[PDB]
């Protein structure tokens, strides 16, 4: 929805600024404190209800607030009943993590193997998530060999993808749901990599209030979702749709193959 706001608060506070002080409550983590001084937060990726705070040295602080965790932005100096776990501090700002337990420092190699992380992929409406990153994911050994039909329906791959976006996405790059990221030339792979973000962001950026369609058509129009029996704006073929089915698939047997 828009729960991806806590991450913006942290980025908006310490992103890019060199860390002047880093402190961790967990002893296992104390070893990363001095290593970060001088470094900065490149960005904060969201993953389900977790936060991945990336640093300029390739390290990544994983943290799941669960039931009580709560970040707080203060001023370098401003110092309450809750127990502090993490303290990242810049010249002007300092963000603080209180009450959390699910806290880990991960190396790039440990990202794809982390239990929770391999259950929820980046969110398509996440500004920091770039096409170049989606392509990598598409080509990783974990997905490169999956049919898009289900892959685009699997939240472990990418968060924010519903069946109504799956069909539209596939129709824009002319593909049927039986393709794999491994049966695609460089261009085809990149076309879809941009599709997965553009139509989802396009769809949302322009959503209109309810019942508004009664007097005004949205700027974003579906091309195959709920358009079975109508012609395809592209080639004119009658758009079909599967039954037999998880989520009703939609496509143009004419220009999708
Ligand atoms: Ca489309
Ligand atoms: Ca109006
Ligand atoms: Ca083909
Ligand atoms: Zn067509």
């Amino acid at each position: 929805p828009e729960i991806r706001r806590a991450a913006d608060n942290l980025e908006a506070a310490i992103k890019g600024k060199p860390l002047t002080d880093v402190w961790f409550a967990f002893p296992q983590l104390k070893t990363y404190q001095s290593q970060l001084i001088g470094q900065h937060v490149t960005h904060v990726e969201t993953r389900g209800k977790a936060l991945l705070t990336h640093f300029s040295n390739d390290l990544t602080l994983y943290s799941h607030n669960q039931l009580y965790g709560v970040w707080r932005v203060v001023d370098t100096g401003e110092e309450t009943t809750r127990v502090l776990r993490v303290k990242l501090q810049t010249a002007d700002k300092t963000i603080l993590l209180y009450s959390a337990s699910d806290i880990e420092m991960l190396r790039p190699e440990q990202l794809t193997t982390h239990p929770f992380l391999q259950r929820v992929g980046p969110d398509v409406l996440d500004p920091n998530l770039t096409p170049e990153v989606v392509k990598e994911r598409l080509l990783s050994p974990r997905f490169r060999n999956r049919q898009f039909a289900g892959l685009l329906l699997d939240q472990a791959f990418l968060a924010g993808l519903g069946n109504y976006l799956r069909v539209e996405i596939l129709w824009q790059v002319g593909l049927t749901g039986n393709h794999k990221a491994k049966d695609l030339n460089a261009a085809q792979l990149d076309a879809l990599a941009h599709a997965l973000l553009e139509i989802p962001r396009f769809s949302y950026a322009t959503r209109g209030q309810v019942d508004e369609n009664k007097h005004h058509g949205a700027l974003f129009r579906f091309k195959v979702f709920h358009r079975d029996g109508e012609p395809c704006e592209r080639c004119g073929s009658i758009i079909e749709k599967t039954t037999l089915s998880s989520r009703p698939f939609y496509w143009c047997p004419g220009c999708q193959h």
